[PDB]
């Protein structure tokens, strides 16, 4: 924490001149405080988001620190998959007129897991690149689909000009324990999935993802590494 900005709960680190994460946390048996990242992206004069908080309350402090620091409008947000920590503000951007976009299949598993649905469905082709048609105005933002990992619908982002690829919650620190796989994780294609999004952003040199501070390009190989032997 040196150039984190804090508003409310949430903190706010600056990666690139047009690209800032956020994290919220929440305070859990074990873990203690568990941080949940994601991003903000400056495209013009629109702003894009990518994941919520882990809450309605602590989303709409990224809003508001976004209409208070960047004072640009937010024209959409991508989620990257259906569980609390990436969904679990979609009220709060749905109440700040913000259009949402996930993955078809978190769309449809969103009511089982107890998350809102997103607005619009994100479909994608065979070989994992979001349909364009299904992801209109998403201006540098590049979605890829890399196979079933830590669920079967996880979905990673790129940032056109820049060196930041986000992983999402496939995607562990290079000095992680575990991927922490419950019964929805797939396990025989975790591994794969994880090299395909290596092989979808291979110009990327940061990788930001849930619950780590950004990495370079370890995360992935270890990443990949922890799940080969899953197998
Ligand atoms: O890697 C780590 O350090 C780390 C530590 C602890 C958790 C995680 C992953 N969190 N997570 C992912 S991914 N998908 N869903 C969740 C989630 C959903 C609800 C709850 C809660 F609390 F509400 F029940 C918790 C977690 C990752
Ligand atoms: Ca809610
Ligand atoms: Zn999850
Ligand atoms: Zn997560």
């Amino acid at each position: 924490e040196t150039g984190d900005q804090r508003f409310g709960d949430l903190v706010f680190r600056q990666l690139a001149p047009n690209v800032w994460q956020h994290t919220s946390y929440l305070d859990m048996p074990g873990f203690g405080a568990v941080a949940s990242n994601g991003l903000i992206v400056r495209d013009g004069g629109r702003v894009l988001v990518v994941d919520t908080a882990w809450t309605d309350d602590q989303t709409a402090q990224i809003l508001n620190w976004i209409k208070q620091e960047i004072n640009l409008p937010v024209a959409l947000a991508v989620v990257t998959h259906a569980h609390q920590d990436k969904m679990g503000g979609m009220d709060a951007l749905h109440a700040a007129g913000i259009a949402t976009y996930a993955n078809a299949l978190s769309n449809q598993l969103a009511p089982q897991e107890g998350m809102v649905a997103a607005q619009h469905s994100l479909t994608f082709a065979a070989n994992g690149w979001v349909e364009p048609a299904t992801a209109p105005n998403f201006g540098p933002l590049k979605v890829f689909y890399p196979g079933p990992g830590h669920t079967s619908d996880n979905i990673t982002v790129g940032i056109d000009g820049t060196d930041i690829a986000f992983g999402g919650c496939l995607i562990k620190d290079s000095k992680a324990k575990s991927l922490g796989n419950l019964g929805d994780a797939d396990t025989e294609h975790y591994a794969a999935s994880a090299r395909a999004f290596g092989a979808a952003f291979p110009k990327a040199s940061m990788i930001v993802m849930s619950h780590s501070a950004p990495d370079s390009r370890a995360a992935i190989t270890h990443t990949a590494r922890m799940a080969d032997k899953l197998r």
